[PDB]
């Protein structure tokens, strides 16, 4: 089937300056060969029409944001940018061929800016995701108490569409991704032998404790952005870009 729940998880594979982003929906005049690179104030974004302009590194196109980005867990999603301001709790819709700011949302009572990161700190409280049903926001309140929340957004105006309220302590785990509608995370221990440890079912609020293996390679809240057209994970360390193989029930 197309979908199911995730039951192991291959090798990271290196690809052959900075964290670089597809369209899972690419929008006309796009299309899935177009890469954009952040380079990492954060707020250039260099736009790639074709792969071998990306490989032989000459960008088609420079956008200049209207601010700067709080961390690269940013994601490129029907023709747009969508990223979080720097020292705020708001998500910017940023349209790429026109260069249009279409929305601004601040996720309500979201922490921001180390209140609640991952595991490995940095400023990672709030991640957008893209996976088969569309665009999320991952992060946690205080009123959660530091549980993992995740709102389905609406691309067009950011509204939260729905909200679900996890049992897992975002803190505690080093990283999220959200495939076929579950949220997984990734374990935080010492080894390289990390694990998927925990998935909640948003189709029907179920979660449960996984074992799955997960191969990592630096202690560092890296940037992971789950790819649904490519059905393949894809993550950045702060050094190489990596591609993660995914088998589903
Ligand atoms: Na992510």
């Amino acid at each position: 089937t197309g979908c199911g729940e995730l039951v192991w998880v291959g090798e990271p594979l290196t690809l052959r300056y900075g964290v670089w982003m597809r369209d899972p929906k690419p929008t006309y005049p796009y299309t899935q060969e177009t890469t954009w690179r952040i380079d990492t104030d954060v707020r250039q974004v260099f736009e790639y029409d074709l792969i071998s302009q990306f490989m032989q590194g000459y960008p088609s196109k420079v956008h200049i944001l209207p601010r700067p980005l709080e961390s690269t867990g940013a994601v490129v999603y029907s023709g747009s940018l969508y990223f979080q301001g720097a020292e705020s709790r708001t998500v910017i819709r940023y349209e790429l061929n026109t260069e249009t700011v279409k929305a601004e949302k601040e996720i309500p009572g979201a922490g921001y800016h180390g209140q609640f990161p991952y595991s490995w700190g940095g400023y990672t409280d709030i991640d957008l995701a893209v996976d088969e049903a569309g665009l999320w926001v991952i992060y946690s309140t205080d009123e959660a108490k530091g549980a993992i929340v995740l709102s389905k957004l609406n691309p067009e105006n950011l509204e939260l569409e729905q909200t679900w309220e996890t049992n897992i302590r975002k803190q505690s785990v080093a990283n999220a991704f959200i495939i076929c509608g579950t949220l997984y995370t990734v374990s935080s221990y010492t080894s390289a032998d990390a694990t998927v440890n925990f998935a909640y079912d948003t189709g029907t609020g179920i979660s449960k404790t996984l074992t799955i293996p997960f191969k990592n390679r630096y202690k560092y809240s890296s940037m992971i952005n789950y790819n649904p057209l490519e059905k393949k994970l894809f993550a950045w360390d702060n050094l190489n870009m990596v591609t993660y193989d995914i088998k589903l029930s």
